[PDB]
């Protein structure tokens, strides 16, 4: 088979990629190695930027967004004593986030897509990528036995962080930047009401808190946890009792608990690959780069790359103007290292770390005082918070 662009992975990224090139008029077939149901089973992101909000009405797929996203204007700190709430919408000019699922986010544009008639081959197996320097580059998968080859003209690697993609440029050509966490993020989806209307970040001297929602009747909570445990040493009852002590008293009062619908660890990372392209090959989301979920940029950041990444395309194809494409990693680069600059902040003042001596635990909590305290402190979080401007 032939199309123009070759999208590898039907996460948040291909799809949207996909929806926002089909709309064009540019041809794009989007390769997935799990099924439907395995993708729509990720609990993962629960907050985006305005930007990914415009890029999805964009894209022409926000109708039950609109309805049922829940639009926040402000988000609490918890920290030794006091809980803080930051107005995003004043402190950022006007600009607000919306929680709205990912899973969410991801059934809607399978929908736009399949209703689309564009194609979509899932349970592609065996995907690799050829000639990415050529000017006909291919890539060749396994649906059921047989091994079937795609000719395109350029191909997008939004396969995540263990996708082929990144794998498939030659190492040398690659500078990698890594920082692992020494802890991970132990998260429980369960159907009760949220304990507030906005989100609640605490650092407790046990470690980090998150308290989230997905709608008026679904939370999602998150306590960190070292990266020895196991899942399956964590009861639900465990998991509650936890979490209540991590949390100021009268929050922890008011909490509606209940059995968990979804549980996992998630471990923490950041990553960047600098560049984000090979020849024919252009990397978007998670398979460039990865940043704690401590500022909910990653999906965030995908959308901007994917922004990116379709309009460097459409003046190629349509304006002719193929050149373009080179800047691709330059433009992207310059906001994702400010997110990744951002998480790393949110992180380290909001977790407990080990082997840490008195100084930097007393610098630890300044940080929070002061920059919670200080009208410019509060909107340097703010306006990072809400989302920084795309170029
Ligand atoms: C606990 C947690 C909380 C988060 N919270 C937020 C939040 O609130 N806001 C936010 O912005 N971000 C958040 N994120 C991050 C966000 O979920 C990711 O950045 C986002 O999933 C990236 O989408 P993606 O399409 O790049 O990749 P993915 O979701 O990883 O999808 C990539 C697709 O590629 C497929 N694939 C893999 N390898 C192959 C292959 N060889 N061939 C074919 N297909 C393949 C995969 O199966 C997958 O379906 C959070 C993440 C976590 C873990």
């Amino acid at each position: 088979m032939k199309t123009q662009v070759a999208i590898i992975g039907a996460g948040p990224s291909g799809l949207l990629l996909g929806q926002l090139l089909h709309k064009a008029g540019i041809d794009n077939v989007i390769l997935e190695r799990q099924t439907p149901d395995y993708v729509l089973g990720r609990i993962k992101a629960g907050v985006l930027e305005q930007g990914m909000v415009d890029l999805l009405r964009e894209a022409g797929v926000d109708r039950r967004m609109a309805r049922d996203g829940l639009v926040h204007e402000g988000v609490e700190i918890a920290f030794a004593g006091q809980r803080r709430r930051i107005d995003l919408k004043r402190l950022s000019g006007g600009k607000t986030v919306t929680v709205y699922g990912q899973t969410e986010v991801t059934r809607d544009l399978m929908e736009a897509r399949e209703a689309s008639g564009a194609t979509t081959v899932y349970q592609a197996a065996e995907v690799r990528l050829h000639d990415l320097q050529g000017e006909r580059p291919y890539v060749t998968f396994e649906r059921d036995g047989e091994r079937l080859r795609l000719d395109c003209d350029y191909i997008a690697g939004c396969d995540g962080f263990h996708g082929i993609s990144r794998q498939s440029i030659p190492a040398e050509r690659l500078k990698v930047f890594e920082r692992v966490y020494p802890f991970g993020w132990l998260g429980l989806l369960a159907d009760t009401p949220p304990v507030s209307h906005e989100l609640i970040y605490a650092n407790h001297p046990r470690g980090f808190a998150l308290c989230s929602q997905r709608s008026a009747t679904r939370s999602r909570y998150y306590v960190q946890v070292p990266l020895t445990e196991k899942v399956e040493d964590w009861s639900d009852e465990r998991f509650w009792t936890e979490l209540k002590a991590r949390l100021p008293a009268e929050v922890a009062e008011k909490l509606v608990t209940g059995p968990s619908l979804e549980k996992s660890i998630a471990p923490l990372r950041s990553f960047v690959v600098e560049p984000m392209q090979h020849g024919r090959l252009f990397l978007a989301g998670d398979a460039a780069h990865i940043v704690p979920p401590t500022g909910a940029k990653g999906l965030n950041l995908a959308a901007s790359d994917v922004s990116t990444l379709y309009r460097l395309l459409l003046k190629a194809y349509r304006e002719g103007r193929g050149e373009l494409l080179e800047r691709y990693s330059a433009i992207c680069l310059r906001r994702i290292w400010k997110a990744e600059r951002f998480s790393w902040w949110m992180t380290s003042v909001l977790h407990r770390f080990p082997d840490t001596d008195a100084f930097s635990q007393r610098i630890q909590q300044t940080e929070l005082e002061y920059y919670l305290g200080s009208e410019a402190g509060l909107a340097t979080i703010a306006e990072n918070y809400v989302g920084l401007p795309y170029e």
